[PDB]
């Protein structure tokens, strides 16, 4: 799909608050996302064995993840839409080194939208959250368009 320059400002504007905190906000998202949906955290085996929140919330090596996890995303929406180079080799990481369905990549995006709701009301109205929703749904798209060439599901 495309976005408009209007959305793009949108998703960009609320980013640059996100940068304010790169780690904290990667904890919160991904937290959100093993308790919400526990069994994405089978996929890793690296963390496999945290059982409570406040286990995640002492595991430095999963609020490192987390910053990973949100740089790239990051450098991936600042290319406004452009971004080819930028997915393949997320694509083949997240297909062959490890398989990641397109269904858990929905479950991530419902926790960054869950998680800039709760910290930033002001700057994530409806129309701020649907343009980050359009950023997303086109990242799954191109993303499984990406699986499918590489030899997974997409
Ligand atoms: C916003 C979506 C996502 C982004 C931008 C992202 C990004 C990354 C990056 C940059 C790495 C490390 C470098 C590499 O690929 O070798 C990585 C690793 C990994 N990701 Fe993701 N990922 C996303 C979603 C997911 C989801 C939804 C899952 C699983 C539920 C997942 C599972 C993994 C696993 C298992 C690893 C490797 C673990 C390790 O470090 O030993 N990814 N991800």
């Amino acid at each position: 799909m495309v976005l408009s320059e209007g959305e793009w400002q949108l998703v960009l504007h609320v980013w640059a608050k996100v940068e304010a905190d790169v780690a904290g906000h990667g904890q919160d998202i991904l937290i959100r996302l093993f308790k919400s949906h526990p069994e994405t955290l089978e996929k890793f085996d690296r963390f496999k064995h945290l059982k409570t929140e406040a286990e995640m919330k002492a595991s430095e090596d999963l609020k490192k993840h987390g910053v990973t996890v949100l740089t790239a995303l990051g450098a991936i929406l600042k290319k406004k839409g452009h971004h080819e180079a930028e997915l393949k080799p997320l694509a083949q990481s997240h297909a062959t080194k490890v398989k990641i369905p397109i269904k858990y990549l929905e479950f991530i995006s419902e926790a960054i939208i869950h998680v800039l709701h709760s910290r930033h009301p002001g700057n994530f109205g409806a129309d701020a959250q649907g343009a980050m929703n359009k950023a997303l749904e086109l990242f799954r798209k191109d993303i499984a368009a990406k699986y499918k060439e590489l030899g997974y599901q997409g």
